[PDB]
């Protein structure tokens, strides 16, 4: 066992090994940057609140740990330490996870470079790749943006999830359809890719029905097609009055793109689900001629994630999210 020492950090105590030193805030779980001596990199070591305050909580705990245990994908967040002050189960109640720092979002990117077309080429390609990963786990994102991508001076990029969002999410996910598919992801991608390309958000909502307004004005109202899979007597009758619009032409929108990029993004932006490209498709797309390797986008280890459906005791999740502590082993 190392030995830990106590600090301050606006307000919260911060409880970690010596290992890790220069702790600064980037973050409120709340986040810190810090350098690890043990190998000279800097790190970012998220400290989770009130990891078992309630069932819920508890499980989220669980959640998180789970899965980042899992995650090993160059182009999503993965873990290189997880350590607890607590000497004991009983004595157990914080939890921190450990990845590499890296020093920039792609918000950060955007807003003071403009992005070639090589680059969009790159940072989408490499955000399909951790998308393919993930999602050949059986997760979804569900919000994946600019601020959930990390990226390096090498223009590498990580997926990761902090925990306005709703520029980037799935017109579904605001209408509460409840089944979502992984292309919900697709469509986030579509967004991010749009304003990779023009430097300018593409559907700048300003609160949840102006988001879906805007959606509509480029996307069109729903087609025949789509129209006929609604259930839901009451979402239907509304939408056939909601203006109707044409789908607009993205070649006139994104004037000065790559047509390859405009073909990509009207396959992620379809109103409808089961249409839109998946990762693993769009990665075999034409605009990705320059980076697609086939034999190297791997995909992930069978996920096992049936605690998802269990409604456990706080005392029980958290004895598993100990478990899951002690039997953690670093990457190399
Ligand atoms: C889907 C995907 C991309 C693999 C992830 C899910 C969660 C997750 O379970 N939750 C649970 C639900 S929640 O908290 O809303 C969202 C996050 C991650 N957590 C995560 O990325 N944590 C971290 C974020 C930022 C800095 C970190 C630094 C060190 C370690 C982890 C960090 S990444
Ligand atoms: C206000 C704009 C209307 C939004 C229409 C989005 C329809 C989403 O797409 C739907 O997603 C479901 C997965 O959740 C699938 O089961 C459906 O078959 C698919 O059509």
């Amino acid at each position: 066992r190392p030995t830990f020492y106590r600090q301050e950090l606006n307000k919260t105590i911060w409880e970690v090994p010596e290992r890790y030193q220069n702790l600064s805030p980037v973050g409120s779980g709340s986040v810190c940057a810090a350098f690890d001596t043990k190998t000279g990199h800097r790190v970012a070591v998220k400290k989770l609140s009130r990891p078992f305050q309630s069932i819920i909580h508890a499980k989220r705990t669980y959640r998180e740990l789970r899965l980042l245990k899992h995650m090993k994908h160059e182009n999503v967040i993965g873990l290189l330490d997880v350590f607890t002050p607590a000497r004991s189960l009983e004595e157990f109640n914080d939890v921190y996870l450990v990845t590499h720092l890296m020093g920039a979002d792609l918000n950060n990117i955007v807003k003071c470079q403009k992005l070639t077309d090589d680059h969009v080429q790159f940072l989408i390609y490499q955000i399909l790749r951790g998308l393919k990963y993930i999602h050949s786990a059986d997760i979804i994102h569900r919000d994946l943006k600019p601020s959930n991508l990390a990226v390096n001076e090498d223009c590498e990029l990580k997926i990761l999830d902090f925990g306005a969002t709703r520029w980037y999410r799935a017109p579904e996910i605001m209408l509460n359809w409840m089944h979502y598919n992984q292309t919900v992801d697709i469509w986030s991608v579509g967004c991010i890719m749009a304003e990779l390309l023009t430097g300018r958000t593409l559907f700048p909502g300003t609160d949840h029905i102006d988001q879906l307004k805007l959606i509509l004005r480029l996307v069109g109202t729903p087609g025949a097609e789509l129209l006929k899979k609604i259930s839901s007597e009451s979402a239907r009758n509304y939408i056939q009055s909601l203006a109707q619009m044409p789908k607009m032409n993205f070649a006139n929108v994104f004037i000065g793109a790559n047509p390859l990029a405009v073909d990509l993004l009207e396959k992620m932006l379809v109103l409808d689900s089961d249409k839109r490209i998946t990762a693993a498709q769009a990665l075999a797309h034409a605009y990705f001629a320059q980076y697609h390797d086939p034999d190297d986008e791997p995909v992930a280890d069978p996920y096992d994630q049936s605690f998802e459906s269990r409604d456990l005791l706080i005392d029980e999740w958290k004895s598993l999210t100990y478990d899951e502590v002690i039997s953690f082993v670093p990457p190399p």
